DNA sequence: GGGACCCTTCGAAT
DNA sequence: TTATTCGAAGGGTCCC
């Protein structure tokens, strides 16, 4: 298998630059403003000129502004970035039948039947990069390797505006030398759990007792990391099918009053049904984020599709269950629909 | 013993 | 200290 992975560079911020070219060279911060106080909310992403100084995805807006008070702060315009993404994803379809769109700005292409070797793959990556640049003026990073995991690792290493092949012998080097925290799917909690077993590199997973590894991080993650360490990972590139669609909203103030929470929940349902389009869900979950930021959910699978009317009434039940079963005030209320017909 | 869901939480990715 | 989606962990049921 040959996998070519594309990751659009600092995506939301770059789309803003493309639509306002006077922003190029300046720090640009894309923000999710939450409307509870002046500048409440979080940074969705920032360009490399903002990241240079510590302003990055996930930090509070208030903190970003203490670091770079004079950077450009822009509200998130998801709909705009989605349309650009869709167009660039359509460009990528010209280069392979087998394309897995992992997210708004990530796509895996199985190019096994389009290129013979890693050189031809590299040239195809450049072609791809040149094509997106010419059509949309967007720079992307290409990672090329023997599976989806190392193709992604390749892009993580080359970004921004990069292109990198990790050949079969470099895969083997990285199994020993790559810090295991840089493996896709290993975040802070798993990385720390792996350190407390002395596992720093993929290769280290092959000497620990499986049950011990499985005990700490779970069966699937253990099996995942081990298959990688054995150089035996080769998950197929597959068309992703949306399996759920939902909407969650921050309320202006935290609360546990049904009547006060209702309109927010109902707006969330309305937005979700719009996004669902012609899809008909058999499952519904009401999701509450509590005042201390924990997530609590209650749901129900119906034997048949859920009409909006049924969603409205069923969601009130599930919300009451949350209020009943959890003493905490709710900060965020939401709904997710799944198990589509 | 294990299929076939189902429910809620956790952890990770964008 | 945002929003969105995914997959799996464990808890469970009921069922051959
Ligand atoms: C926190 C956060 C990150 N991202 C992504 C994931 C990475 O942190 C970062 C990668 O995208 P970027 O580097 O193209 O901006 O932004 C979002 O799209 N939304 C979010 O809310
Ligand atoms: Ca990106
Ligand atoms: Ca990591």
């Amino acid at each position: 298998m040959i996998v070519l992975f594309v990751d659009f560079d600092y995506f939301y911020a770059q789309v803003e630059e493309v639509l306002n070219p006077s922003l190029k060279g300046k720090p640009v911060v894309v923000c999710v403003f939450s409307g509870r106080f002046e500048d409440s909310g979080a940074v969705a992403t920032a360009n490399y000129e903002a990241r240079k100084f510590g302003v990055k995805a996930g930090i509070p807006i208030v903190e970003a502004k203490k670091i770079l008070p004079n950077a450009v702060y822009l509200p998130m315009r998801k709909e705009v970035y989605q349309q650009v993404s869709s167009r660039i994803m359509n460009l990528l379809r010209e280069y392979s039948e087998k394309i897995e769109i992992a997210s708004i700005d990530e796509a895996y292409l199985d190019i096994s039947d389009k290129v013979r070797d890693y050189r031809e793959a590299y040239n195809l990556g450049l072609e791809i990069k040149n094509k997106i640049l010419e059509k949309e003026k967007i720079t992307v990073t290409v990672g090329i390797s023997k599976n989806k995991v190392f193709a992604k690792i390749a892009a993580d290493m080359a970004k921004p505006n990069g292109i990198k092949v990790i050949d079969d012998e470099e895969v083997k080097r990285l199994i020993r030398e790559l810090d295991i925290a840089d493996v896709p799917g290993i975040g802070n909690i798993t990385a720390e759990k792996l350190k407390k077993l002395g596992i720093n590199k993929l290769v280290d997973t092959l000497s620990i007792e499986f049950d011990k590894l499985k005990g700490m991080i779970g069966e699937a993650k253990a099996k995942y990391l081990i298959s990688l360490a054995r150089d035996e990972y080769n998950e197929p590139i597959r068309t992703r099918v949306r399996k759920s669609i939902g909407r969650i909203v921050t309320m202006k103030r935290n609360s546990r009053n049904l009547e006060e929470i209702k309109p927010y929940l109902f707006r969330a349902i309305e937005e979700s049904y719009y996004k669902l389009d012609k899809r008909i869900p058999k499952a519904i979950h009401v999701v509450a984020v509590t005042e201390d930021l924990d997530i609590v959910s209650r749901g129900r699978t119906f034997p048949h599709g859920i009409s909006k009317e049924t969603a409205y009434s069923e969601s009130v039940k599930l919300l009451q269950k949350i209020l009943e079963e959890d003493e905490r005030k709710i900060r965020r209320i939401g709904v997710r629909f799944s198990k589509f017909i």
